[PDB]
C-alpha cells in the first residue's frame, strides 16, 4: 500500500508542478507586454 | 526502490517549488509597477 500511494503522490505532484512551470513564464511575458503597451499609451498621450 | 523514488520526489518537488518562489515576487512587483503606470496615465489624462 505505502509504495503505490507514494507513486500516486509522485505522479500527481510532478504533473501539476510541470503544469505550473508551463504557466508561469506565460504570466511573466504577458506582464512585460502589458507594461510595454502602457509605455506606448504614454507616448501617444505625449503626442 | 521506495527510498530512491522518494528522494526523486524530494529533489523534483523542491527544485520546482524553489523555481515558483523565484517567479511569484516578480509577478507581484510587475503588477505594482503596472498599477503605478496606470496612475501616471490618469495624471497625464487629467493634464
Amino acid at each position: 500500500e505505502q509504495n503505490q500511494m507514494l507513486n500516486h503522490v509522485n505522479a500527481q505532484l510532478n504533473a501539476i508542478n510541470s503544469t505550473l512551470n508551463i504557466y508561469l513564464p506565460k504570466i511573466t511575458s504577458m506582464l512585460n507586454e502589458v507594461m510595454k503597451q502602457n509605455h506606448v499609451l504614454s507616448l501617444q498621450i505625449e503626442f
